[PDB]
């Protein structure tokens, strides 16, 4: 029963690895190697640039030195000490080229990218100080960057929406915050995989402070935000809330973070989910903030995730000369970028979905952080959250069954799941909510428990008739899924062994009730039905609960 | 007791360190990561390119996809597969650049210089198959450079166009040739036989022949990269235990239009006061302002053109062509080069006469190559450089004087075993028309027999002190820098050191020679495999010493 001992065992040298993703490391859409994109740019405003060894002299291509640099403290470090140095070096880098406010910083883009290749290369070495640098560091960046993230709500008259149509450096400033964002989502990984044992380090008032600073200029209640920036803002604090609970000696640090700190996170955060989605204009200027659009003018995917169409990642395939070694860059063009494929449109907000899926959930995870609990949840965690419940009922009702589209069973699931945060909300943290918020919303919450409930009996197929003939209707695409999954994707589910598709005749079809406001499952139907009928509250007349049931029975 | 574990063995890749010294790759003063300096090679009339994926267009820099390669190569290929991948990719770049007489080809040096990086990296590792390929690659791109195939000897006038561009990478790819042979010898003493292939060995003829030219003016560092390689296949000769073969594969032929320009180059003159002088040709090795630098192993001294190197890729500017490389904007201080360029040559005709004494070895028995015409002139050699140092190269306090006696040691070596045992290639033609030179060398070294010169402890240390200045100086380095226990010696350390540094500059002085080197030249005359001297010439010479 020997397990062999391999006497010549080819174990790789993961920093090399490393070293390699980084040399050939390749934003979606460039013509080479981003790195190399560094590799053929000189700057005329840093003459000779040092941290350790990394002289971008005034002949130097970033990349010239960057490399370089790889090459050096690759002979220099181990794996941990070379994510460290990368980090430092790299980022005293973004700063002087970045606070230099006349050079050419579109090194810095692809520098925070190479941040993020770093960290999220090895999150499993990489170490809390250098995380902390990296974040504050882009962090005062973005600050750096105030003119793009908070550029007014429509231009009011005197300001002009004139810009000279540049994703150019567009793209430089959003490119480094949404790159720098996912770069805080990996720092927190880091230390959200770390031990938690070793929590009282990488959480101080200084991250608190710089992300406050950079989260309130990207959720820009009061001027135009960007969705990318949006979306990596609200990543962050989904991640934080994340580990918000999974720190272990949680009382202290949730100390530290202030309270009204949580709440201007969730005031904006509010703000969002009660911010829209208008597809057929996603992709031009549209309404004040209501309508969350990451405007082709603005539109890349991200680094843990694609959203947009990254048609500006194919001008990132003219980012650079590629042919010279450009002081200034390629432009990218924000009137360039972007009756084609809609499905852009769709796979963006199929996004946006699990975006509100995110903050639902963080909110929820908010409602766990406490249990007994404060400003941030006084009742308007069922105010907000219930509210976009209903909105979301309602408009999946009134449009979005019959719109039909991929969209249906994503956005039901989660929004069943945001009645279940309702629910465990008004029983556990039934402590807090008081008269005056319950009267604020007694509407919202009793009647979206009611709609919820109009359904158990389903008398009208309980079975796989024509609740399948539903399944094709909405479920369609739920229907190219089952297709799929089982001729493309599943090395099992093809000739299935009898016992599976018994099931799914059912399964599928209270998928698709879900998708059509019926038939959720037991689980969800009396979850609904006891946020309502827990008289221990009279949030129904007694009187009146008869009336109220009588639209199903009881 | 027991020999310990470790939980957490971290050994990096033999790839991994692979692409460290790739990728860091250097040449002295190409002051760069020479991946990067292949970066900064963009070539516009080949906007197509294509041979294991290697896309090149116009702005795009061969070192782009020299880096395209190198990385994802490191995941695709493994240690030896990845070394051939390199040599036939970056192979058919040497090609279709040096087969492409319109672009210039500052490719071509630095895709050798990684070609070495990889042929160094390991011997072991490094495959004779891959080795073999990149040799006969070298040989298509001098083929497809024929018009730049040598350096025929005035429309020079510093100017370096192609000499900064062809001439340049022809000195790289002659070091590449070199190193190549040398890896292959460092190749175990049991696999060469498939590197010996007639191909192989015929296309080295013609680049010897093209190196060693003796009707055009033969770059140095070229001349040197060739005997490198001569000795190199001599050296891989002694070692294929089954030598019949690779003797058989070498052809008399071969044997003989090598030795026969091998004679030619022994017999250049060294000459340090005017080494980097292109005067008087086909003897002094010139190697002057027109071309001087290392190549790929060569420290030929000041690596003057070293940092030209550098400065041949622009480092601050994307360039189709190459940044000049200035040939006499070079240096110049003192002739400590032109002293270490003398040790260099004398350790270069060190090699020709240590290839010599060791097929005089191996071809001990009857040799169509151990002919005497060898005794003619390898003993020409020796009585010549005897006279040289014994008349000129006393008093000269060089570090090269050790060198000239190292030639003449081993040139007695040479013509002793030849003397001792194989004459049956000799007749009474060679034996007159060379007695005076092996005789001399016999006398030379008796008349040392005396053992009167020193004798002592008063002298020998003042005539260091007279022209060994310069070795003792450097016995002075070591007894300084060197080596270790030089502190609160045994008593017998420092004593060893002065009796050696005696008579190490007698040795100098062709006197007080090593007493086996006295009685290996004694017994040629006295031992009477050929009595030289009749009874009316023997004591003609015994009367010179006493006897």
């Amino acid at each position: 029963n020997m397990v062999p001992l391999n006497p010549n065992r080819i174990i790789p040298d993961e920093t090399s690895l490393f070293l390699e993703s980084i040399l050939l490391h390749q934003i979606i859409g460039a013509d080479l190697s981003t790195i190399e994109i560094l590799n053929r740019l000189k700057l005329d405003y840093i003459t000779e640039f040092k941290f350790k060894n990394f002289v971008i002299a005034k002949g130097a291509p970033i990349g010239k030195s960057i490399v370089s640099l790889l090459l050096r403290c690759k002979k220099t470090l181990t794996l941990d000490r070379f994510i460290d140095t990368l980090l430092e070096d790299i980022a005293v880098l973004i700063k002087e080229i970045s606070v230099h406010p006349n050079e050419s910083k579109l090194a810095v883009p692809f520098l925070v990218a190479l941040m993020y290749q770093i960290v999220q290369f090895r999150p499993s070495a990489t170490h809390n100080l250098a995380l902390k640098d990296c974040f504050l560091f882009i962090c005062d960046l973005i600050r750096i960057y105030h003119h793009v993230l908070k550029v007014p709500i429509h231009e009011s008259n005197m300001n002009l929406h004139v810009e000279p149509q540049i994703f150019q450096y567009e793209l430089i400033d959003y490119l480094i915050i949404s790159y720098s964002f996912d770069l805080l989502e990996g720092i927190l990984r880091v230390l959200q995989s770390h031990p938690k044992q070793t929590y009282m380090e990488f959480f101080d008032e200084n991250i608190l402070k710089s992300f406050e600073f950079v989260y309130k200029l990207a959720l820009t209640i009061s001027y135009k935000p960007m969705v990318n920036v949006i979306f990596s803002a609200v990543e962050v604090v989904n991640i934080i809330t994340s580990i918000i609970l999974n720190m272990d000696n949680s009382s202290d640090l949730k100390s530290l973070i202030s309270g009204s700190w949580w709440r201007d996170c969730i005031t904006r955060l509010y703000a969002l989910l009660e911010k829209e989605i208008k597809s057929g204009d996603v992709y031009n200027e549209n309404v004040d903030t209501t309508t969350l659009h990451m405007s082709k003018y603005h539109d890349f995917f991200g680094l843990i995730r694609n959203i947009g169409d990254n048609e500006l990642g194919g001008l990132i395939s003219k980012l650079i000369y590629t042919d010279r070694l450009q002081s200034v860059p390629r432009v990218i063009s924000k009137e360039d970028i972007g009756f084609t494929a809609p499905i852009i449109g769709y796979k963006m907000e199929k996004w946006l979905l699990k975006l509100k899926d995110e903050v639902l959930n963080i909110f929820e995870n908010l409602l766990m952080i406490y249990g007994d609990d404060a400003t941030i949840v006084n009742g308007e965690m069922l105010i907000h959250s219930s509210k976009f419940l209903s909105r979301e009922q309602a408009l999946m009702i009134e449009r979005y069954v019959g719109q039909d589209s991929p969209n249906l069973d994503l956005r039901c699931h989660l929004i069943e799941h945001t009645l279940t945060i309702i629910y465990r909300l008004w029983k556990d943290h039934f402590k807090q909510l008081r008269e005056e918020q319950i009267k604020q919303v007694e509407s919202q919450l009793i009647m979206s428990l009611w709609r919820f409930l109009v359904c158990q009996t389903e008398t009208v197929t309980a079975n796989e008739r024509e609740m399948r003939d539903h399944r094709h209707l909405v479920d369609s695409l739920h229907d190219l899924t089952i297709k799929d999954q089982a001729s493309y994707y599943e090395d099992a589910f093809e000739d299935l062994p009898e016992y599976i598709e018994e099931e799914l005749k059912m399964q599928l079809n209270k998928r698709t009730g879900r998708i059509m406001q019926v038939k959720y499952d037991e689980k969800f139907q009396e979850m609904a039905r006891t946020i309502l009928e827990s008289k221990s509250f009279d949030l129904t007349t007694l009187e009146e609960a008869d009336s109220l049931y009588i639209s199903m029975g009881l």
